[PDB]
């Protein structure tokens, strides 16, 4: 007589009843209900459980004190007419629905999979009058991937503790991030820094106001003097010369807001404005999103609705007026930003919500209000200054429009140059040389590396976060003052990984491994067929690594004596 809703977490199951009528039973499942454990080997395949010789048959199991919750579940599931599984829309939680459907069982008809990326009434109702069927091409997809992942673990591993030391982990993805690291670490300790030197003068205009300026050119080549010699040359000329304005550029420049967050812009702002960590960031957002007051946290989309862009522009117009408000909505290019639920609800009305976590609901807020407001005007200035040989440079600005920058904290701006025409006389007053430092590429930080692994099509929204602690508490890397560092033995483990296992552990071949898990979600390819082309590999590449070096293994960790 009464429907079954089924969700995840009993966060998820407060709010989603709220909009749920007296025909539905909402449900939570505190957790995965069933899992995996924790040429052949019986003793291997038994441990993963999952056995790449009998073409992947899999042995999945309730996990730990979980036997109560299936019996929960059951019994509600007979009394029930219909069972709605409502679990998050990602490949991930196609998988946990496809289990809640294995554990309880029945007719697939009895079924319906709903999807919503934020958890509100009206989300709510469109989730619930056209239900969807579950998509065993999702959940294949999701299956592959964890394949693969335990393939590698378990098995290479292993060898690890036999050749270097017990104890060592591998990982798929979680090596190959540990290799940008390491290749950082070294560019580092190779750099050998350079000396170059600067030279700035302060004047006098007409009427004798200040001008700041400084050399970029002489004998119409750029300046840069290597030494303190050079420059004292040089500085000798120029207190001799007769300085004059060559040219005054008068401009117009514009700054258009930002797009709407996505994972990888949240955590790299969240890190660089607030000073939250990844995990934080994901932990905090998770807890947004499960109490209804932000859309789904993994994502990748820009996009906004036209209900979202309607009741923004609304905002807009009513608390800041009809010079902020664009002609037409701003479209940066079926899911959505990260963006709030109710533009109306502020970050200090956040009932149940924690001081940071209300600090991310603001930043989320601002950028969303931001990203559909007009650009800001400024009035830009450039003037060139010549003197005997040399031409120098000085520049200003002066902000006309605040436009968008309206939303955010006013101002601490340093500019205003003195008023000058192309022509006049300026008096020179001080020359001020500086010596300069090249400067060694910067060290990744949780940010720059969730940066560094989109761009290179390494990452994925669902995993950035795990990847970043995984690769923490094996002895890889570690974080001291923000930043990333290499341990000793995480270069000693990517040598050997690199000698060993050249294809598992280059760049463009894990990222193309992502197109394929992309593809056995479309329809595209098998999964099995997709896993039986990857394990082929992995063995051939694993058979050599077994051998003695000097048949060419993998390298002992030894030093031989004298
Ligand atoms: C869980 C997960 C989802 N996704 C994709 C699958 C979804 O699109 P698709 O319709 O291809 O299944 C989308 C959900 O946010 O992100 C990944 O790429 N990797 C993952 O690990």
């Amino acid at each position: 007589g009464k429907a079954l809703v089924i969700v995840e977490s009993p966060a998820k199951a407060k709010t989603i009843n709220k909009y749920l009528g007296s025909d539905y039973v909402v449900k939570s499942s505190v957790g995965h209900i069933r899992d995996l454990p924790t040429d052949e080997r019986g003793a291997l395949v038994n441990r993963m459980g999952v056995d790449p010789w009998h073409n992947w048959e899999a042995h999945y199991e309730v996990l730990p004190g979980k036997e109560k919750v299936v019996s929960e579940l059951k019994q509600l599931a007979e009394k029930a007419d219909h069972i709605y599984l409502a679990t998050d829309l990602d490949r991930e939680g196609e998988a946990i629905a496809w289990h809640l459907r294995e554990v309880i069982g029945g007719d697939d008809a009895r079924y319906s999979r709903v999807v919503f990326n934020e958890i509100t009434k009206n989300a709510i109702r469109q989730a619930f009058n056209k239900p969807g069927e579950l998509n065993i091409d999702r959940v294949n997809a999701q299956q592959a991937r964890r394949f693969m992942d335990r393939v590698v673990g378990y098995m290479v591993s292993p060898l690890l503790w036999k050749k270097i030391a017990r104890g060592l982990s591998a990982g798929r993805v979680q090596s190959v991030a540990v290799r940008l690291v390491v290749e950082r670490e070294r560019e580092i300790k190779a750099f050998v820094p350079e000396e170059f030197w600067e030279v700035d003068a302060s004047t006098t205009t007409p009427s004798g106001e200040a001008l700041a300026l400084q050399v970029t050119h002489q004998n119409d080549k750029p300046f840069r003097p290597v030494n303190k010699e050079q420059t004292q040359a040089a500085v000798s000329l120029l207190e001799k010369a007769r300085y004059s304005v060559l040219e005054r550029e008068d401009k117009p420049t514009t700054s258009k807001p930002g797009a709407p967050f996505i994972t990888s812009t949240l955590q790299q702002a969240a890190s660089t404005r607030l000073g939250f960590g990844v995990k934080k960031t994901m932990m905090m957002a998770q807890r947004l999103y499960e109490a209804g007051y932000i859309t789904y946290m993994r994502t990748d989309s820009t996009n906004l609705s036209q209900d979202a862009v309607n009741m923004v522009r609304g905002y807009i117009s009513d608390n800041f007026g009809k010079k902020y408000l664009p002609e037409s909505p701003n479209q940066y290019a079926a899911h959505e930003a990260i963006r709030p639920s109710d533009v109306n609800v502020m970050a200090e009305s956040l009932k149940d919500m924690e001081a940071d976590a209300q600090k991310l609901y603001q930043l989320i807020w601002r950028q969303f209000v931001a990203c559909q407001m007009t650009p800001a005007k400024y009035d830009s200035t450039t003037l060139t200054v010549g003197a005997g040989d040399f031409r120098l440079k000085a520049r200003g600005r002066i902000l006309r429009f605040d436009g968008w920058t309206k939303v955010m904290p006013a101002l601490r701006e340093d500019r205003i140059l003195p008023a000058v025409n192309k022509g006049d006389a300026l008096t020179l007053v001080e020359l001020t040389p500086a010596q300069h430092f090249t400067k060694p590429p910067a060290r990744f930080s949780e940010a720059s590396l969730v940066k560094e692994l989109e761009k290179r099509g390494i990452g994925r929204p669902s995993t950035y976060a795990s990847i970043i602690s995984t690769i923490q508490d094996r002895g890889y890397v570690r974080v001291e003052n923000r930043r990333f560092y290499a341990e000793k033995m995480g270069e000693i483990v990517t040598d050997r990984l690199e000698e060993n296992f050249r294809e598992l552990m280059n760049y463009d071949f894990t990222a193309q491994m992502e197109n394929s898990l992309d593809q056995v979600a479309n329809h595209e390819a098998e999964w099995k067929a997709v896993l039986d082309h990857f394990f082929s590999d992995f063995t051939q590449q694993l058979d050599k690594a077994e051998k003695d070096p000097e048949e060419g293994g993998m390298r002992p960790n030894q030093m031989v004596l004298t």
